[PDB]
């Protein structure tokens, strides 16, 4: 009898959750806008949308378009699919890559850290560095990264060339037409604010697997050098791939325990992509603070005197400021919940590498 032990409690309760709705329309809706060849079979969705993971944070995906396009062709098409994009007030791009500047290779050999520092400017920064003495290589390829990969601009391409590091200019064309694949970074507004989805443009029949492999091991490196534990969990999901039990908490932990604090580093670093990239209106700026800070309020037993400060800058100003305040207080953000998610990771991560054969944990974590 419901005269007694009755309570009810039901009660309701947002950032981007993965649903089926969520899939249907970014297939059907935005694909067809930012892809070279729609088409079901000649793409495919990578990572975490392909993984449904709920705390949704990207979408990868890739069109192999080889040979309606190939480097025949892919410079009229890129061009012409940068100049509908533009058009289209409802798609960023920001950046477009493809290509290297090989004088910020690396190889090793003391001469050329030298013979490379130098093209820069804060590359004290760089020397600064150079103290601590390998994984000096890998801090410093960190440093350079934007250097030796060429990202473009939707203007930098439609002038069709662009200026490097002294006074060197590099041609669009000679660019595309010497390579075999394309980065296109978009954004999208799928939640109440916008999400980038990454289109890789494969214009040659080249397996693609040895770059997955290294994509996999730059993680690895990154999570371990700064021994961020959370990230560290990555490289175990992949091991224990097929370990039905392991791979459930694995993504348990990854993705629901602690996928808030994930989505939230994205969601602070596309803000601070879009801004350098030059497409974020103060509204647009505003309204991603605002549902960051509403999220904050979910991380349990977070604190942070940042939110204050963020709190105080969304006062009056001039949206120049405002941006530029808000995204130098989202990197001292981002590190806190870095470091958040890092130290409730720790437990986790040492009771999944201590599951895996001795012989096999050089090759899951680094010392
Ligand atoms: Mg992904
Ligand atoms: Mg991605």
């Amino acid at each position: 009898s419901h005269h007694h032990h009755h309570h009810s409690l039901e009660v309701l309760f947002g950032s981007l959750i993965y649903t089926y709705k969520l899939e249907k329309y970014v297939r059907t809706k935005i694909f067809p806008k930012i892809l070279l060849i729609p088409d079901k079979n000649r793409y495919i969705i990578k990572g975490s949308f392909r993984r449904r993971v709920p705390f949704v944070t990207d979408i990868d995906v890739v069109n192999n378009v080889y040979p309606e396009i190939s480097r025949e062709n892919i410079y009229d098409e890129i061009i012409k699919l940068v100049n509908n994009i533009q058009s289209d007030p409802n798609i960023i791009l920001a950046y477009l890559s493809c290509g290297t500047d090989e004088r910020f290779k690396i190889s090793t050999g003391s001469s050329k850290e030298l013979s490379n520092i130098q093209s820069l400017l804060p590359d004290n920064e760089k020397n600064e560095f150079q103290l601590v003495l390998q994984k000096k290589l890998f801090f410093l390829n960190e440093l350079i990264w934007d250097h030796y990969k060429l990202r473009w601009k939707p203007e930098d391409v439609l002038i069709g060339s662009m200026n490097l590091a002294n006074n060197v200019s590099v041609n669009f064309r000679e660019t595309v037409e010497n390579n075999s694949t394309i980065l296109l970074q978009y954004y999208v507004k799928l939640g109440s604010y916008p999400v980038g989805i990454d289109v890789v443009i494969n214009y040659q029949k080249i397996d693609l697997t040895p770059a997955y492999k290294n994509a996999a091991l730059y993680q690895l490196q990154l999570a371990n050098y700064s021994r961020e534990y959370y990230y560290m969990l990555f490289p175990l999901r992949y091991y224990f791939k097929n370990n039905q039990d392991i791979s459930q908490r694995l993504e348990n932990i990854i993705e629901k325990k602690y996928g808030l604090y994930k989505q939230l580093m994205v969601r602070i670093d596309d803000y601070h992509t879009l801004y350098k990239s030059g497409n974020l209106k103060i509204d647009m700026a505003t309204n991603i603070v605002i549902g960051i800070l509403r999220d904050i309020e979910k991380l349990p037993g977070f604190e942070s005197d940042t939110i204050y400060q963020i709190k105080k800058v969304a006062t009056n100003n001039s949206p120049s400021i405002k941006i530029e305040e808000w995204d130098i207080l989202l990197k001292v953000l981002y590190q806190e919940i870095n470091t958040a998610v890092n130290n409730k990771s720790r437990k986790y991560f040492y009771r999944y590498i201590a599951m895996v054969p001795p012989q096999d944990r050089s090759k899951n974590y680094i010392s």
